[PDB]
RNA sequence: GCGGGUGUUUACCAGGUCAGGUCCGAAAGGAAGCAGCCAAGGCACUU
């Protein structure tokens, strides 16, 4: 389960919006997401790194209670 | 070696285009621009 997965799955056009900032690795490994990217990406989308980071912490908790079933 | 071709590779770090999203604007319209793609470079092979 990956950000694509989640991607399918009104604060959804901007999830979906940095989402599609980023690259198929980035989508695929999550965990290479640190500074840089989030600057390229946050700006790619119009959005603020926070929000990012926001977007990333969410997917994280959504991740995890899928590897508990 | 020069040129051509082919496979593959490359988040951002002044190439082009720019979905989605963003900014400015009441609006009409403007601005920037990630991913993709194209191009370009790399790693080889080839002619």
């Amino acid at each position: 389960f990956d950000l694509n997965d989640f991607l399918e799955q009104k604060v959804l056009v901007r999830m979906e919006a940095i989402i599609n900032s980023m690259t198929m690795k980035e989508r695929a490994k999550p965990e290479i997401i640190k500074g840089s990217r989030k600057r390229r990406i946050a700006a790619g989308s119009g959005m603020q790194v926070q929000d990012v980071n926001r977007l990333l912490k969410q997917f994280d908790d959504m991740q995890r209670m899928m590897k508990k079933m």
